[PDB]
């Protein structure tokens, strides 16, 4: 259009993109800043990097870019590319990307009175502290700090507007709680002029269904199966294998959790405490199994049963767990031989009785330790999994 | 030639690559948008990112790029590179690339009457929701939203043309169903003017031959092998090893599945349900094996077989399974000696008879549990596999 | 130099890089396009992407870039950088890269008669189909498609020159069979305008020495070792651990092999078929071992051994296998006692004889199944490995 | 603003960005170089690179960019982008990045008296030596070197300012000790002109809590558990499975841990020494277990007990460990029968006595080696772990 | 200053950066090319690339960039950025990075007489053959090729200067032997002109301490531990589990090791063949163990030991290793009864006396195969380890 061509020719006369567009040079240029959250794309726990998809919103008033629509009837707005008009240099101080600025530079929409609009999209990789103390029942607060880089507080009056979440797409792993913001001005060692900035905090809660189904339940089941050694008879000759195999099979779970966790030294993760407790339980299970095995394969006439062992394992625990304790010269020569044979059988009977009593003691010890270990593992698991805050909320929101 | 040089000099005279090429400024500009799918690069289930290879197609009429063929006999079309003529700022809204734009800028072919064609190729990484509820017999819909960033509905009339699939190359893992399009207008918090956009939906059906033959069949085979613990005689003393080793060998499969699957908590994957069911099956098998072994190694004199247990197992289940139940003074001194020996032998015979009864009871329990576990695992696996929709279609389209 | 400075000043006078350097504007400009292969870098089977080091070759005649050597002594060639002259817009069609054009823009060498040479280097990532049916005895063909993006047939006709492989460097993993091409031609539905393009097919053969020595021989050896369970006597007590451990090893081997293979569902690969056959063989061996162990530990009084099993195992297969089958009143009181003892001893002897007969039957079954399984595994391995059409060529080239 | 428009127009008049802003051309331009540390993002031990977030700080004086604020009341500072002003070419010498200069070019703030202030941000990847001799108890010294690439000391003399640590964000893994600066002058063979440069040495101390919890304690506990084979009785038939599975688990642990450390060959790391010691201890325990099992299953008449081992073990070692050492004509024919039976039983009991002797000797050897290995493991672990120069500091600052 | 401003204005008067700065247009421009190695960043065996930190030294004489130093006092050198003056187009021929040329474009220093120095830094990823045959005792020779892309001997004749290693920083894994250069020509068929090229070969020796300690010593120790299977008595019942567990562990060891090596089919690597030999050693040990177990459990009532075995396994082989060979009517009825019992005992003793011979034969085989397998393992390990060249040099330089 001829009007469009004339307006574009007239709007660029003696225009310097290096100057701040203010009618008076002694007042700051008010700029309104806001962002629109679109998607939380990634939360890296190991590298402590948060990846989001946002649209920055910048608005200000330009004094030289004004015209009367009477002389230009058809055209009401004008768009300008990068490098042709003045734009604020607003960056992200918290950036964690090789290019310190990740914004696709689009056009600038202008009023017929000089109201510039800037909506640059882009995927932002910011570095925020990730707390894994109560993993996987944790809520994270990651900050996004925005502000002008080279304009002080006397030339650029930054003003914050509320973030817009009307186009937010659920992540499916993180539940968004909110995104407040606040404006503050700081002093830097470079200069003696305040530099206002706008900080947005993103609060999200991890959904625990997947982790609960894939890490907590299998460990519970395997630890429960590890108690099955306290039910096998000692004569089966398989007791050590169960404990060893369950220890081996939980080593891989420990290694997996270690590989998915950041190498932080600020606190002990709740899952780490759980796995250490389970390791301890299995270790003492194996120790008790060895003790029972060495009690059951006792050598008759190899020692004397201590009186304390006798009383404690035959009159107290047997009662408490309702145990039931099991229970012419030729003729002369013939007689000598038959008494010898009978005496040999009698000694065999005494030896087998001693062996039976030793085996009964081993069985009593085994059952008592079974009960104690079951109580201990239930208590430890319940306490560890209930210690974390908002665990009831997480359960009621995800599972039920 | 001279005519080409003259035309090129004439066309760029007083041309502003900023203004919209419309004869009347009030009327909008009609731009036809279309897509040409070529290939599907990858479908990142873990990162919810879809990579494609497409050719965008745009067409519009330029008012100033017109000439007469008679005055320039040789030439009929001209081509302009980026930054020399006006082009629409159409870009993909749902972009997962580090840079928000992935198009490769090429030339713009021009009619003799002002028709511009623009076909920029590129590889697009668009973030689309991936549903793994019915993995691997699943169908995924991914959207591609294209629209002008800075031009409203009063300036650009973004029409839609049907997507073209003729140069499409089959992926070999995904089966294309179709790619329809739909145009709509939306309002944004920035501005009081609608912004039309064109959305293309891609429907792909996963081919399940590889995933089936690599995950389902081995798991079924190992689950069936885990039932052999009920055919092993108890005297071999190697029942528990089979169960614990198949438990390990399926835990590694669970690890692989956790590796390939994402970490969403929206739903429980079908493969996760199947693996959990197999886990419970093997755990219950190990528990039953422990019970059977503790039945087999029953200490005689250490207890009495309950009458209810006998009537349940010995003469009821054996009937059900049709199993047979197995089975001068000197001469005096010698007389009591041989009497003592004979009495000892008789007591040994009674003890071995009791032990044989206990062993038969253990065998009966083993047979019952074998039958029950076999029927239960068959029913569970059939139900879980057949619960998925279009499972029969996927089978008949892949295996047949 | 004075002369070359004057020539450079003169040549760029009234020059328009947008203009096509022809003399009549109606006759298409002939461009000769060829290739120069340097090295094959990587063949990504998982991503279906081929990376190569390639030098392009272009040659056209420029009408305006001519001069008389006699007027400019010494100056015989001139060179121009990107953008200062006209260049064909030839780029890879089936490219797989974030930035579509993977070329380095060097200078253009122009002779005194207007002949332009252009050799842009670069590393090209191309998405080509990768068949995996006969992996690792496979030969792959990957296609490279070039051609002008915008210039048609009446303006720019493409001519082919033979590909150059003089500078080729051996890969060490792929054997270059050759690289032919075809100068195709295409017509549209509007106009009789031939659109030409040049395509190059790279045919390579995989060297099988590494894959063979690292996959096939270890698996064959381990499968052969898995057959030793049949030679193991039942009384040892380790007939199940051997089979289950080789099963674990085979499962790990499949898991590690499937990490380098594509997830295509086009066809079942040869290596997958071989692994499936090995798994079936091992599972059947475990089942047979369970049956043999069940036979070995048979209750002497648990039943009667069927006459069919008698006349088969102890009669036919035993002869076939050439196995030898092993095999005053007080005086009356003492008489009764010794008769009782003797009767007990005789019953023990009969039970021992029955157990020995059962054990011999188990041994016969074990040996027969050993022979059958050895034949099965040898036949299956030979048949699976001999099905590759390139197997003889591979074994004659790589190994020999 | 009119005043700033006029000032911008007047300042760029006859200005050449290629010219060094001095007044005599023979005096070096004083430049002050500092550095503001934000956070340490990564320390890659495998690649030996360090990633940090750093704000550069350069300040100098410009002779031409001077104006009187009386004629321009509102204007007090001006800003210029890259390419329109002279900037020092300060680079990172020991950089490790695809682009040798990973800085973001921002505006240059200029005061009214010609004072410049340039603060470009960025993420820097520098190659620094990583010493893993005392891993995980490490203190690292990574150096950053800066300096003009082309400007010499006679034209550009760098000056060092103290590094600023305000605004530092704690890593959570690495503890920052400090970052001291040093300005060094290096001469050439040309001429007596300095070539000053500024170097900063970042000193970090690894926080040894995560590694201590995940590697040292689990391996210590597993090594302690591996000693339980000595308390296991030899009759259980599990004295080797425990040791072999512990050895397998520990070698898996070592091989997986090896994925973290680099392949350097300048020293033997502490963790490698500790793992090797554990390997040796477990192997020797397995050897001793084999020897003990050989002692236990000795043939009753396959040999004779040597006097030397008899006196050394049964006499001296029992004293040490305080172990109690356990333990009508037919009448003639009947006489030889009963005498034969009696002497057979006597031979059986003497063979049993010899077997008991061998078993007791095996038990004594087992106890002695248990004591020896219990001493050895503790001594080796303490000695290896106490060799770190800062072990006490690390423990007292990470645990207490 | 004024003088340098005037000089900068004067030098760019009628300057064309597209022409060689010669004075006759026929004499080639002599260009000196050198190198400055700083660090070897990484050597990749998988993808066969070499990444280094390198400074490129260039120097030539410019005819136009000259001035009288008297007329411009104080000014001695001038600097020009990329694009403002002519620069040689020298680039790496055999590159491996995505951008074919990776050099940071810095300024060019020009003296008063017209001498140009150009030292662009960068990180170069080359592509060189990596010989893995003698792994990990490799000595590599990676070539770097440099040269003008378009200019030839008529225009630009390259020269060579010795590479600079004064700034070298040791890698820690690779020992640098040296880096020699060479200047070579290449005559074309058309034109008898030189085509100078300068190539540098970097020779590095791998440090074997880490690889030895982490791969060779553990493998030898594990093989020695597996060698203990022959000392274990057969009565334990653990002779198979130990061997199979070691086999599985070392198989996973080899599979893990194979990941850090390329799939090159040009030679069989030393580590690969060593692991193979260990594989056959362990497999044969398992086979021998199976044979020994079969001999130990021979049926006493089965076949008869052949005379060949009776001599060779009992006399000859026991002499070879010196193992001593271990070794009224009622009266009639009672007489017949005791005769029967004594005859049964005598038959039992005779039957048992045959199993001792089989057990001694098993012991003889165990000892013989222990000796033979130990000798075989020692010989094979020594031969494979010492076969590689410069093994003595490597061990002396690394371990001492
Ligand atoms: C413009 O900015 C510079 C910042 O360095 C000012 O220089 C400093 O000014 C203060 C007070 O005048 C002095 O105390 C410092 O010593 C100065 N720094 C140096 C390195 O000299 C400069 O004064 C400012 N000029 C104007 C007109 O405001
Ligand atoms: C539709 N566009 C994309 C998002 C907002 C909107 C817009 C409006 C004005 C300037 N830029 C962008």
């Amino acid at each position: 259009g001829e009007f469009q061509r004339k307006l574009y020719k007239e709007l660029v006369k003696n225009y310097n993109p290096l100057e701040r567009p203010v009618a008076n040079d002694s007042q700051p240029l008010t700029v309104y800043f806001s962002l629109s959250l679109l998607q939380i794309m990634d939360v890296d726990e190991k590298n402590q990097v948060l990846t989001t998809n946002i649209w920055l919103q910048m608005s200000w008033t330009d004094h030289y870019l004004q015209w009367n629509v009477s002389e230009y009837p058809g055209v009401k707005t004008v768009r300008f590319p990068d490098g042709q008009i003045w734009k604020p240099d607003i960056l992200l101080y918290n950036s964690a990307d090789e290019r310190f600025d990740a914004t696709f530079h689009t056009n600038v929409l202008v009023n017929s009175s000089g109201h510039c609009q800037y909506l640059p999209p882009g995927i932002f990789k910011s570095s925020c502290y990730i707390d894994v103390r109560w993993f996987p029942f944790d809520v994270q607060h990651c900050k996004l700090k925005f502000g002008s880089w080279s304009y002080g507080g006397w030339s650029l009056d930054l003003q914050m507007q509320e973030a817009d979440i009307s186009g937010y797409i659920p992540n499916g792993e993180w539940d968004l709680v909110g995104i407040p913001g606040k404006r503050s001005e700081r002093f830097y060692e470079c200069c003696k002029e305040p530099y206002p900035d706008v900080t947005f905090t993103v609060t999200m809660r991890r959904r625990t269904l997947y982790y609960g189904l894939n890490l907590l339940i299998p460990c519970v089941l395997i630890s429960a199966l590890a108690l099955l050694v306290f039910l096998l008879p000692a004569d089966s000759g398989e007791k050590i294998s169960l404990g060893i195999t369950v220890l081996l099979s939980l080593t891989v779970f420990m290694l997996l959790v270690a590989e998915i966790m950041p190498a932080t030294s600020d606190s002990v993760p709740l899952i780490a405490q759980y796995f250490a407790s389970t390791m301890i339980i299995v270790g003492l299970s194996v120790v008790v199994t060895v003790i029972v095995l060495q009690y059951h394969h006792h050598d008759p006439d190899g020692g004397k049963m201590p009186k304390w062992t006798r009383v404690i394992l035959l009159n107290w625990c047997a009662w408490f767990l309702r145990m039931k304790r099991p229970g012419d010269p030729d003729l002369a020569k013939i007689l000598e031989e038959v008494r010898y044979i009978a005496n040999r059988f009698r000694c065999q009977d005494e030896s087998e009785a001693v062996c039976s009593e030793w085996k009964f003691a081993a069985c009593v010890v085994d059952r008592l330790c079974l009960m104690a270990f079951s109580v201990f593992t239930i208590i430890c698991t319940i306490g560890i999994l209930m210690s974390a805050p908002n665990f009831v909320e997480a359960v009621s929101k995800d599972f039920a």
